[PDB]
RNA sequence: GGGUCAUCAGGACGAUGACCC
RNA sequence: GGGUCAUCAGGACGAUGACCC
């Protein structure tokens, strides 16, 4: 892992093609974005279980 | 981009290689963590204008 | 013991300071 | 107009509800 901290309004980067933007907090909640190009995807851990199960274009 | 809400202790993913975890919220501040292979790069935004400044290749 | 704010920083659920009770 | 809490979700700085002044 590599962690470290950000504040509202600011922005990280990942493998050159993503970014990432925290939008915003409410509580224990946090508003976040992120840009990709559709050639890779985002989802939460949850919903990529659903996923990585053997495919990757669900119903 | 693509938005969310994820609360402190949870996690998401990205393409096929990458997790990412709202370890924790601070006010204003946020504490993030990475998860990803050494064959790609994460930094801060601010960080990053430094390395695709002609070298992808940190100190 | 609890709450709140901020800073430095790296592949580590990172580290540190400050303010209030 | 301001503050606070919560839920659903898609490539959109997403959408909605609730509580307090």
């Amino acid at each position: 892992m590599l962690i470290l901290t950000r504040k509202v309004g600011e922005s990280i980067n990942i493998g050159d093609d993503i970014t990432i933007t925290i939008l915003g907090v409410s509580g224990q909640q946090v508003r976040i974005g992120i840009n990709a190009p559709k050639d890779v995807a985002v989802h939460r851990e949850e919903i990529y279980q659903r996923i990585q199960a053997g495919l990757t274009a669900p119903d």
